[PDB]
């Protein structure tokens, strides 16, 4: 039986995968960014009043490749809520190519290794 | 651009959709439960060592139909983190047909109405 | 020692004491409001540039007596983070005599029953 | 008029002060730890059945001088919830002289400088 007692181990595991994403946002490609995600991960988010992202995580990688690396981006984790095999995380990004993002994540501990399965975001006005 | 200031309106909209899910859990069918979810919603979760839920939200509605309503279930919302057009939410369920769940949700304000796009859970040992 | 696994029982206990605060805010006196707080509870908060609340919880009850009940107030619990014998909780208030507050709480399970020990708030501009 | 839009600036100020605490907990004295706390900060917490910490923050600095620095402690921020002038934050400590803590904080932007005004903790069994 597994304990849900929050450990520094799990905090670090989640932080690590989150860093994989934050580091690809700054310096990497959509293929490098996909290393932080489950093969069937999803993403939802509005660009204006258009739902530019409506499920397929492939749209995030393709977008990151067109828009390019955000050399000046500043990303911070602000919440890691862990319970056994799943978790929630929040990341705030600023100057992601002049964009300000609030990212919400759901993560799964897939075979002992944490990975992002879901992502939603809000573009700030 | 939608303001990210947290409003009582938004809190009640999210509570309202989570009530659809929680009430369906106790007294409803999987079809009634699906009223709280996006058409392309997902669900990930472990039962033992098997990843019984690996994306398709259909697996949720099918399992709720087979397992039937949890008449003795007690569920509570413990967190609602809102930011404009998306949100996170946590729900604790007990005696869901003798099960204990921690649910993590990602929500989207689709066309002015809140709906669950993602769900992960932990089954307590 | 006590387990930190989150239970519906504790959730309800905290909700209940937070109810004592939200109901007194709307209808009760400062003396009725203090029933939700430890004897040595505190409160910090700015009104403009002045730190009108800088420790003594006495000041909360006195202000709620002069200002009087907020009949039109809508208050909601949005977060309850529980870890064994202590917890954090957030509450959003609107039209508290025309004010809009965000409340952050620390609570203590004192002798098996939850009570608020710390309070801080932000008056929305 | 202040905005409550969560900024990387405030996330960095809160991380700053919290680091002064974590660092003093590892390598510093009680007076160095005091640098991260308001003059009238509080601390509640149980050691067994006894409420060893029942308000005075003086007690924390006294106990850290007696107990000495936890050279082996691994500490991690897990939550920064910010709203204007106040905030909540959580920190997980392990091997704090063999102790495991969960720290729930309430902070205040006292004259533009974040500082910890409240602390509660749970000592894991
Ligand atoms: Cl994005």
């Amino acid at each position: 039986g597994m304990s849900v007692k929050v450990s520094v181990d799990d905090i670090d595991g989640i932080t690590e995968v989150l860093n994989v994403y934050m580091n690809a946002a700054e310096s990497g490609t959509g293929e490098e960014m996909s290393a932080a995600f489950h093969k069937d991960a999803t993403i939802f988010g509005y660009v204006g009043d258009k739902l530019a992202f409506n499920g397929p995580i492939k749209d995030l990688y393709d977008w990151h490749n067109s828009n390019g690396p955000a050399k000046n981006v500043q990303s911070r984790i602000t919440n890691i809520d862990i319970v056994g095999t799943v978790a929630h995380a929040r990341v705030e990004a600023e100057n992601w190519t002049n964009f300000k993002f609030s990212d919400l994540f759901l993560l799964l501990k897939l075979d002992g290794k944490w990975t992002i399965v879901n992502k939603v975001f809000h573009l700030h006005a």
